[PDB]
């Protein structure tokens, strides 16, 4: 039976476990073994969780950063009770009324129950007011009634049990460039370099020119200007093979120490990766395609059986003005006064690490000595220390320790970045991986998105091995969740097949007939079973039950993305949800953008500013494949501004097209609120697109909800890849209630944008650190530091608050006149 588990893991993660064994790699063998035990311990520790502690695992509380209707029922019968509680009351008080009424009806304690949202994997519990749970707030703003279900602890325990599995070497370092066998048309050079992060340990050495028609020989010694004893634990030997008369050919990196801290000897064949000159941030593992990849055979001198010194023998061995790059005389000053840093400037650790002589072991030993006695840093400081610019393992481990105090909501917000950092790791076994795995096994919602973040990039060879092992390890921690995720993969597998059929059919057949054929294909037994009854990959708390084939369709645009609607006779209206399956686009940029907008939303509302944003879900699931959450009861600006006849939004002037639409959806007194929702949401996405630099904003990639809420879609383009600010007049026409003159509901809108802009400025370092880590993703519009510089200037983080606010209004003033 252990085999089927092994078999469905292989099917799930998208690569056979036999391939792991086929490598015969001791490092791989150690990773799988060591973490299988760790995840199985967490599995046995998880199930020791009491029934309440189990709720916190499987269904973590969804909290947002006067009376109301609430109906509640029990699991046994479908007979219901509608109570009238306040938004102040605890779920306990509500459960008390539910039991008391049940008593009265049937014959005649609340702590033994939990409130489940109808038809969703979301629960209401704890000592929180009802208006703290986001489901209740979602009902308050929608005007719907919260339908809850009294779930006893005995059935919750049933849910639990059902998921059941030397400094002596002072001679110069050097190598032996032997052979390899390439491809080009001239002469050829091999430039090698030693790196500790993004900067060199010493001066790079180049090979001697050797003819192209080769498969060559060099057998040339490359002596580096650095002692062997001074090689840091995380030193990288980076090669660069290129032709010259400059045409780059290939690159390859290598650690000088294995995962067992042993100095490497001797000969090694380096299967290089194609290029675009040195690439120090690249992977340290060779090209898996050993058939086509050019190799580079080197040899490492036997300098003795030496290992990198244990930490125990390492421990043996004008500033405030320049606190906001640095000059050499300033670096000297920071390093000289390094003890005062630890004592009085604890969070200035990053700066102190950047002035540390990493090419000299004595300076590193002293630095590591201070780090071992260094006070815990805030989350924001630790996020910076995760970057590749701090490649030392003990530093990366220290940053992890400062991130152990991450709340699950914080971790969820930063998870995308933390996963991309795994690409900076030099070894499979690292503190970051175990932290991610540990938190994923403690929180099913974290584990859900951790999986899909790894599974989405299994098509990428340089991370296929690492991500595949981590997912396998997680599966050991929960065989049940593995089955749940596998149900999601089978649905996505059918959607892929369905979309291929739609793509082909729509090119040789009209849309209505294609949509008709789409329906017939979906009505197949294998499609009905695969696409139904599953946890939405976009949101595991959202259940996708019965698929409404009649409500399913596709768009006439390039990739013909699918529109799949769902319904549930258990969730009521909260079950009528939809997903958008798109195949062909790199949805990674949309996910990042929407996550950052979501972050802005959190930062705004925990300051008391609810700009009524619509951060819909967007999750890449495979190679240029992913899902997008359907925003119900909405429409694009362009479709509304079509001024379609025979309707209610038909206007005498195109200016009134959008305003007439709102009044048709919000009759009478309901209008005034829709105007506000529009005004708030407009100011939000406005500031959001300016900061993130989202250009190409037109009426086709901008939508509006019937409640009035304005929201943007299809973010392929951020960080100006320089974008001015984007204020069209028809939106202003709505904000000013239609009248051409309306200063106070416009200046108030102006105040909305400015406050929303200043709030993001104070959290500017958060956006800087997160984007810096996201450079590891390999996103085309986020690779160089000039993309980062854009965010610096959009937030004006080098300037004072009113200096930036003054400048912020300048472009605001420019946007209103070209309007
Ligand atoms: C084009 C369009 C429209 F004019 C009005 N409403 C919806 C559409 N529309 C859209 C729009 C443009 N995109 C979105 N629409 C909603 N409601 N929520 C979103 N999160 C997004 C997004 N991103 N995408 C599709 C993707 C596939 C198949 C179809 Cl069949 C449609 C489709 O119809």
């Amino acid at each position: 039976v252990k085999k089927l588990i092994n078999s469905q893991i292989s099917l799930l993660i998208g690569k056979g476990l036999h391939e792991f064994d086929s490598l015969r790699d001791p490092e791989v063998n150690d990773f799988r073994t060591k973490m299988r035990q760790f995840c199985e311990e967490a599995a046995a520790h998880r199930q020791q969780l009491g029934w309440v502690e189990w709720l916190q695992y499987s269904f973590p509380l969804q909290l947002e950063p006067r009376a109301l209707l609430v109906n509640v029922k029990f699991e046994g019968s479908e007979e219901s009770f509608t109570f009238q509680v306040s938004t102040k009351d605890m779920p306990l008080a509500l459960m008390a009324c539910a039991l008391r009424k049940k008593a009265t009806v049937f014959r005649q304690q609340p702590e033994e129950y939990a409130l489940q949202v109808n038809g969703r994997h979301e629960y209401l519990y704890g000592n929180y007011p009802l208006c703290h749970f986001q489901y209740i707030c979602s009902c308050l703003h929608s005007g719907l009634t919260p339908h809850l279900t009294m779930v006893h602890s005995s059935s919750i325990l049933a849910m639990r049990d059902e998921q059941s599995n030397l400094w002596s070497l002072e001679q110069p370092f050097s190598i032996e460039l032997i052979e390899g066998r390439k491809v080009n048309a001239m002469k050829l050079v091999v430039q090698a370099g030693l790196f500790h992060g993004n900067e060199m340990l010493c001066k790079t050495v180049s090979s001697s020119e050797v003819n192209v028609c080769s498969e060559p020989v060099w057998k040339q010694r490359l002596e580096f200007d650095i002692s062997v004893c001074d090689l840091p634990r995380m030193a990288r030997l980076c090669f660069a093979l290129y032709a010259v008369v400059d045409c780059p050919i290939a690159w390859a990196n290598l650690m000088l120490f294995d995962y067992k801290d042993q100095l490497k000897t001797g000969e090694r064949c380096l299967y290089m990766w194609p290029s675009v000159l040195l690439n120090p941030a690249g992977t340290v593992r060779g090209n898996p395609n050993t058939e086509s990849a050019a190799a580079l055979v080197i040899y490492l001198p036997e300098v003795a059986p030496v290992y990198f010194p244990a930490l125990e023998k390492i421990l043996e061995l004008l500033r405030e003005i320049l606190e906001r790059e640095l000059y050499e005389h300033e670096k000297d000053l920071v390093w000289k006064m390094r003890h005062e840093v630890q004592e009085h400037f604890p969070e200035a650790l990053a700066r102190l690490l950047l002035v540390t002589k990493w090419n000299k072991h004595e300076d590193v030993a002293q630095m590591l000595y201070l780090l071992c006695s260094w006070p815990e840093l805030p989350v924001l400081s630790a996020l910076e220390l995760l970057d590749f610019s701090f490649p030392d393992c003990y530093v990366g481990s220290f940053a992890i320790k400062s991130l152990r105090k991450l709340t699950d909501d914080e971790l969820f917000q930063y998870l995308l970045q933390l996963v991309q950092v795994l690409k900076y790791e030099s070894y499979l076994d690292c503190e970051l991986t175990k932290f991610l795995l540990g938190r994923a096994l403690a929180n099913r919602k974290i584990g859900h998105f951790l999986f899909w973040h790894l599974r989405s990039e299994m098509h990428v060879p340089s991370v296929a091995l690492r991500f595949g092992l981590i997912m396998e390890a997680y599966c050991r921690g929960s065989t049940h969740h593995m089955k749940v995720l596998m149900k999601q993969g089978e649905a996505l597998s059918k959607l892929k097949a369905l979309n291929d059929f739609v793509k082909v059919s729509s090119q040789k057949t009209t849309k209505p007939q294609t949509k008709e054929m789409m329906h017939m294909c979906m009505r197949q037994e294998t499609y009905m079973e695969a696409l139904s009854h599953l946890q939405s990959p976009l949101d595991p708390s959202t259940l996708l039950e019965e698929v409404c084939v009649e409500q399913c369709t596709f768009m006439d645009s390039k990739m013909k993305p699918l529109w799949i609607m769902y319904s549930s006779e258990e969730a009521g209206s909260a079950g009528n949800v939809g997903i958008i399956f798109k195949n062909g686009d790199d949805l990674r940029q949309d996910m990042l953008t929407l996550q950052m907008i979501q972050l802005m939303d959190v930062l705004w509302k925990q300051e008391g500013l609810d700009l009524r944003m619509t951060p819909y879900g967007c999750l890449p699931t495979g190679d240029r494949t992913g899902l997008i959450e359907v925003v119900l009861h909405s429409d694009t600006i362009a479709n509304i501004q079509l001024n379609k006849s025979n309707m209610a939004a038909t206007a005498a002037f195109n200016k009134d097209a959008l305003l007439n639409w709102l009044k048709s959806k919000n009759p009478g007194e309901a209008l005034d609120r829709a105007i506000e929702e529009f005004t708030l949401s407009c100011a939000g996405y406005c500031v959001a697109t300016y900061v993130l630099g989202i250009g190409d904003r037109h009426s086709d990639n901008i939508m509006i909800r019937e409640s009035g809420q304005l929201f943007h879609i299809d973010f392929g383009h951020f960080l100006g890849n320089r974008v001015p600010f984007i204020l069209t007049y028809d939106f202003v026409h709505v904000i000013q209630q239609g009248k051409t003159n309306n200063s106070e509901k416009f200046e108030r809108f102006r105040g909305y944008c400015e406050r929303a802009y200043t709030i993001l400025r104070r959290h500017g370092l958060l956006f800087l650190h997160l984007f810096a880590l996201m450079r590891a993703a390999g996103l085309p519009e986020l690779s160089c530091s000039k993309d980062i510089q854009y965010l610096k200037d959009s937030l004006a983080l080098g300037k004072t608050e009113e200096e930036a606010l003054k400048h912020f209004r300048v472009k605001f003033n420019e946007a209103l006149r070209e309007s």
